[PDB]
């Protein structure tokens, strides 16, 4: 059995995590959030006796690990608190607001031999990891190309936020390699009256061309993933449907009916991994390098665009 | 009314060109090809009188212009010929096997003040030009991105052939900036057992990201075009259908029913542009520069992969 | 705030109802089922105190209503029981294996002035009722036609089960005219080996053509709904996606993102209506009549077939 | 070798027939039509020497067969003129304006022992006859169901024209059992502003449910064909593409690229047949029984509707 604390019950905590762990058997929750009104409503709805208003009062529940869903602003603070207190810590992307804080956090995590899992659901998409072993293995494998497009309609933003809070999803999902700088990388972008409209990062490591694309001034909000091997390719227009091309024939691949929405988006699968990491008390090295790399690449991309625009 | 001579009745000539001109009103055809058997077969099929076997006899019928559909290894020889004799010449892409010859040919055309039209049908695709005026205008306009993909199933080939006889399609089609080198351009490729499998070329001109992609070892033979502007986008999965995305809504855009197949592939629209060009003895400068640019770009790509591969 | 008791925790209960209710706000649950093993397993999973094995002890907790999810052959018993005790009763379709029982149960419920709600989730499909008001309001309105197709791959069965436990879905969903017989109705079917393979019931009410189609020996398992008005049509290939044809144009209509799976299948919407009814001790007349009619029609369909076959 | 005369060069003759027979090998044409202007233009455009302005000045060319593409009101007259003289005749749907006239023309046909081919391209569609052999053989076969929908956006009309000139297509295509009356058949329809808007004819012959529907007041103009066998089904949304459902999996079936438009709509295959019938002088029985049947069923459906709308 496992006991977990959830600090910061905001939009995502309520939209996905809570509903996923609330029904998860053999798991005991310890809800924590500053707003007592919200806290109580939720605790009652999902029948949770372990209530907490001050994240520090969590120590009084001997938890096996905590999950932080609060805003980025208070990520490190809360993360560092449980880490230097010898407690596994889960955190929603982005781990921190800057690459340096990400490095420091992981340093503290190592100085205490504690795991620091960063929530990246797009590494656990059931339909994608089913036809694409590479994504499940987090390697480049036999992939010849992989393009991850996540767009939005009329929704530009400031460089920083755009990259760390949104682009990081396609950027990390495609980061099957461990790209951490802009070396041998091709960064392109457009800007509409002061803001970032579309970002394109693409590079080739080995025999695999990785491409992360985000056009937030697109004609419609949608996310597509295209991957190709030798004489075989897939194109997913969503997380539940797709097309498989082989032998010059096209067929559709899809999740089985009744598969819950939060599962298709990979939260169920991710929590699974998280728990195993929490229980084992250790997160595999490549995952730690994956995490840092993606965050470092974000920083490189930000400073680069910022410098070019300002200059 | 014009009298056009067709030199070199091969595959493309029989499949597209010939059947299109033999339909055009006020046009007299003068078939010409090495093989006398094939000549007579077609001559009978399209009930044409003016038959010839030696391109030199073509002059006898007092032709108003010539259309060369022979192999690439004989374009220069045939083109130069009618150019010296001052006759508007048409040549099916590619113009020549190298940028050197192309440059010569055009220099030769300028000298004799004759038009030299290069057959690029993907600049006349009715459905695309109806929705992307930038293509009809052959400019970048408001385009924020334009991606042209032309894939094939299990069909790798040698650099030269692959680039000059296939990739030249998506490359030129996307080359609205008249690019003629690898300056600030990204080029990725993948060799397979001695052959070129996939080639990806993209660069940013002003506020437009151009991208030509060709995977000759794709899971299926298909050609997709994707264009985007601010808050507007399009994605065509063929020359007859496509999706339009605007106001965060997806609608379908398609070619009128009963549109002849060859017309959908822009052949009629091209022959029309060509006949006017020949009948006017003039060919706009921007078009000439595009032809030249696309060919020099192809040259640059070949003498890049070949060099690298041999290392 | 209501206290609902769920009697009979079978598959449908564990897959949709239980998960939706155990999450519903201001509702205390009282689980009840024969098997004490499953009873406790579920009770632990959804953290519920009010446990019970005999459908009688349920009255002890002073429930405001009961939801019977047991087998069809136990509905009448359970239903009648609480209906007499004067408690709003909910029963998952079908109400009973015969129209007679249905008529009895409703006649009974009318005496005790209690509401008897039947579980027809396909009447609360959020994406369908959002676009087609006729379905929301349960009328024919401007509908010139409505076709509900629900097919299965290689799954024939006996007339009874096929109709009362399956076909009733599409049949009822289309029964917007309260059809309670075979009057001016066209019934068609096919028997594979010794079972019912496909059934097709279609009739016309005024200016509306209704059609229920089920081919349980179809090449694939899917469900398509097609609705048409004057110069307007819709075709949904699922509960989340569909296309709209208007002004000779095709546009995509889809369910908002992050919508829970069960919700898209109209369960949340149905439970809502159910609770309101239960808390109001009243159930609109037009609803009851539709319920009876659909079961009376199912009865009629079963008979004419069984007869015509044995004949 | 063959020589065919074409009487009546309208829009269909110019859009489909002339072009198809213009490149046909071993076939000499004898263009005939009222209007002189049009005539010469076409004779020059397709380079035909055999000109004509009167369907009577036709035997001066010793034709082997004739093709009438004129209006319906002049079909009989012309059809009889050549069947008298003893000439294989080809007529475009509908054969005549009434079932009476059809039987008449067909009685005069066997009277002079001459074939009377009716142009029904929907029987010779390459993509459909490929996967659906029953349509190629023209018999119910193993089909369990076959639905042919042909809708139009905002285009209602008078019963007569709506039926014989348009509905005749789907009605005949699904008529594999030579249905000729309203026996055991289900007919529904809808009128609007005094015109016919939608028409649906459905009946079951053996183990095959055949359904023809046409809603000329649909949201878009499109034609769909659905066909189901035991545990197998096909859905064609066009004449060149479709979906094949088998083993609960969906795959795409389509026409090879570069297949001319007129070929996909079946004109090539039909003409092919038409010729093999003109040369052979004999037309298979079932084909004659089918054509009559379709026109008889057409009349039945007309008078039937005309009566109720009048009663
Ligand atoms: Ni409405």
């Amino acid at each position: 059995s496992l006991k977990i604390a959830m600090i910061g019950l905001g939009d995502i905590a309520q939209k996905a995590y809570l509903p996923v762990l609330a029904q998860w058997p053999d798991i005991e929750l310890v809800l924590c959030t500053r707003n007592p009104k919200v806290l109580g409503t939720l605790a009652t709805r999902y029948r949770v006796s372990a209530t907490c208003t001050d994240y520090r009062d969590v120590l009084q529940y001997g938890v096996d690990a905590v999950m932080i869903h609060a805003a980025t602003d208070v990520h490190s603070t809360l993360a560092a608190f449980f880490l230097h207190l010898g407690i596994p810590t889960f955190v929603d992307k982005p781990l921190a607001a800057s690459a340096q804080e990400c490095e420091n956090l992981y340093e503290l995590a190592e100085k205490h031999h504690q795991p620091l899992y960063v929530g990246f659901n797009r590494r656990h998409i059931p339909l994608y990891n089913q036809h694409l072993s590479e994504l499940a293995q987090q390697e480049c494998g036999a992939l010849r190309s992989l393009r991850w497009e996540k767009h939005r309609h009329a929704l530009p933003g400031d460089i920083r936020t755009f990259v760390f809070d949104d682009f990081i999803h396609p950027l990390d999902s495609v980061n099957l390699s461990r790209q951490c700088n802009l070396d041998d990388l091709h960064l392109t972008y457009h800007m509409s009256e002061g803001l970032l409209a579309r970002l394109d990062v693409q590079w080739q490591t080995g025999d695999t061309l990785l491409h992360a694309s985000m056009n937030r001034q697109f004609g419609i909000t949608t996310e597509h993933v295209t991957a190709s091997y030798d004489n075989v390719a897939y194109l997913f227009d969503s997380f539940t449907q797709g097309k498989m091309w082989r032998d010059n024939q096209e067929s559709r691949v899809a999740l089985k009916d009744w598969t819950p929405m939060l599962a298709s988006k990979g939260f169920d699968a991710m929590v699974q991994d998280w728990l195993q990491v929490a229980a084992a008390g250790k997160l595999p090295t490549h995952i730690i390098e994956r995490n840092l790399a993606s965050h470092q690449l974000a920083e490189a991309i930000c400073q680069q665009i910022t410098q070019q625009v300002t200059k």
